[PDB]
């Protein structure tokens, strides 16, 4: 599933400070994912989402994301490891910042970005 337009903000998740840790952050997807590899549990930035299109909770854990800055045309790829209110993205702040690059997401609070369900690879 894809969408243009969506907002994503940002929550200091702290991923790498936690050691890649899901129930150390406290994310939703730790019941099911927090076992995983120390090396799938690490490929990838984290986020929370609840996107107009496609899974969200339960069903969406550990499923990846191709994100879009709209603005600067800056892109990352995000795993799903937590649920959110909004219609978009809660962006760990390491990637925010990542795809921040021109900083005024930081600024409005927010990030306007397109999203597509991506493999995610082995």
């Amino acid at each position: 599933q894809s969408a243009s337009n969506v907002r994503a903000t940002y929550h200091f998740y702290n991923a790498q400070q936690n050691g890649w840790d899901l129930r150390k952050v406290s994310a939703y997807c730790a019941t099911w994912d927090a076992d995983k590899p120390y090396s799938w549990r690490s490929k990838y930035g984290w986020t929370a989402f609840c996107g107009p299109v496609g899974p969200h909770g339960r069903a969406a854990c550990g499923k990846c994301l191709r994100v879009t800055n709209t603005k600067t045309r800056a892109e990352t790829t995000v795993r799903i490891v937590d649920q959110c209110s909004n219609g978009g993205l809660d962006l760990d702040w390491s990637v925010f910042k990542k795809l921040d690059t021109d900083g005024s997401g930081y600024l409005r609070g927010h990030l306007i970005v397109n999203y597509q369900f991506v493999n995610c690879g082995n």
